[PDB]
């Protein structure tokens, strides 16, 4: 099983978490493609010690709802996609993100 490419979009438009964003939920999104990545593979994000999870869609994208306060307290995290091949062998593909907090 072969690793793909996981990327993480900007954390909101400007890649900054402001006080008003910190108050609620923030959709964190990105892409997962290439290698053996496929639809329904899990994407796992640890943000401020909290584990946030979603799955890959048919177009190689993902989106998860994160508490904005977790984002205000953690300025960097990896998104990790777990894939397998036809024989069952698994692989992890990691993408990284930073953002800033105002
Ligand atoms: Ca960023
Ligand atoms: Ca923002
Ligand atoms: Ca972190
Ligand atoms: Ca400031
Ligand atoms: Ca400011």
């Amino acid at each position: 099983a072969t690793a793909g490419t996981v990327t993480v979009n900007a954390i909101t438009s400007d890649d900054v978490i402001n006080a008003s964003e910190a108050a609620g939920t923030v959709a964190v999104s990105g892409t997962a493609t290439g290698g053996d990545i496929a639809e329904g593979d899990t994407v796992t994000l640890e943000i401020n010690g909290e584990t946030y999870t979603t799955t890959v869609d048919a177009n190689g994208e993902w989106s998860v709802d994160v508490a904005g306060s977790d984002l205000a307290a953690d300025t960097a995290f990896d998104a990790v996609v777990t894939s397998s091949d036809a024989a069952g062998n698994t692989v992890d593909t990691t993408g990284s993100s930073t953002h800033t907090v105002d």
